[PDB]
């Protein structure tokens, strides 16, 4: 018998890291949770590094990260038949239901510049930077951030949210093809990296959360410059340090871009 039927009742679909994500409601305890569900790779190479994000999501607390809740495993006859109304391991993992949409679409429903107050920006960025900080302080890495894998909770609490990636570090050779637009330069040609990747796209955020799109292809044409160090005039002008601030974090060198916890120590991080 399955046990995620047999414990919840599906309330919704709510679509994909790799694999997809129901909102379930759990028959005992008779509240809401979202259920990421993961076809599980096989020779227990692949499966260990799948394993990663909950034995760090069981292990990690947080406000700024995703609370989790349990973890089993399923290997069910004909799901297939079952999956089509909504050697085959499926990975359950049970989260906090959050808001249904994320970052990203926040930002989609805010393409100019007077729906993205500063002071929000901001505000969302810096819980971001303090969840990346403590999950650096305990010798871990992201490697994945970008505006659709951060969420916001019911109290509008902003958590980052899929650690499909994440892996540990040492005295900061690692995998290299690991998200298109947000992967650092080190990833990109192929290289030894650092948790300092995780400043990177950090800085990417920055400039996202702060410049307003109205296209994935304009989106794309900016990032694009970005990365390089091309900033658009309306940027450089009413965001000066922020833009000091960002380049530092997207410089080609690592050890040049700064730690987290500078990061947030900076002025600009002012006062509720």
């Amino acid at each position: 018998a399955s046990r995620y039927l047999t414990d919840f009742e599906p309330i919704q679909c709510m679509g994909r890291g790799f694999g997809v994500v129901f909102e379930a409601k759990n028959k005992v305890d008779d509240c809401n949770y979202a259920i990421k569900r993961i076809r599980l790779p096989n020779r227990e190479l692949a499966r260990e590094k799948v394993m990663r994000e909950v034995k760090a999501l069981a292990k990690l607390e947080h406000p700024g990260i995703v609370r989790y809740f349990n973890a089993w495993l399923e290997t069910p006859p004909e799901k297939w038949q079952e999956e089509m109304d909504e050697p085959k391991v499926y990975l359950y993992i049970q989260m906090q239901l959050c808001r249904k949409e994320n970052l990203k679409d926040w930002m989609n429903r805010r393409c100019s510049l007077e729906d993205r107050e500063h002071g929000v920006c901001l505000h969302i960025f810096i819980q971001i930077a303090e969840a990346v900080e403590f999950l650096h302080s305990k010798g871990l890495m992201h490697r994945d951030l970008k505006p659709s894998n951060i969420f916001f909770t019911m109290d509008d609490v902003v958590k980052v949210g899929d650690f499909g990636l994440v892996t540990a570090m040492d005295q900061d050779t690692h995998t290299g093809q690991v998200t298109k637009l947000y992967m650092s330069p080190e990833q990109i040609h192929g290289n030894n990296y650092s948790h300092k990747v995780d400043i990177f796209s950090l800085g990417l955020i920055l400039f996202e959360l702060l410049y307003s799109f109205s296209t994935q292809m304009e989106r794309v044409r900016i990032i694009t410059d970005v990365r390089n160090l091309k900033f658009p005039l309306l940027f450089t002008q009413k965001y000066p340090q922020e833009h000091m601030m960002v380049q530092d974090m997207l410089s080609p060198s690592p050890t040049e871009r700064p730690e987290a916890t500078d990061i947030i120590e900076n002025a600009i991080f002012e006062n509720l």
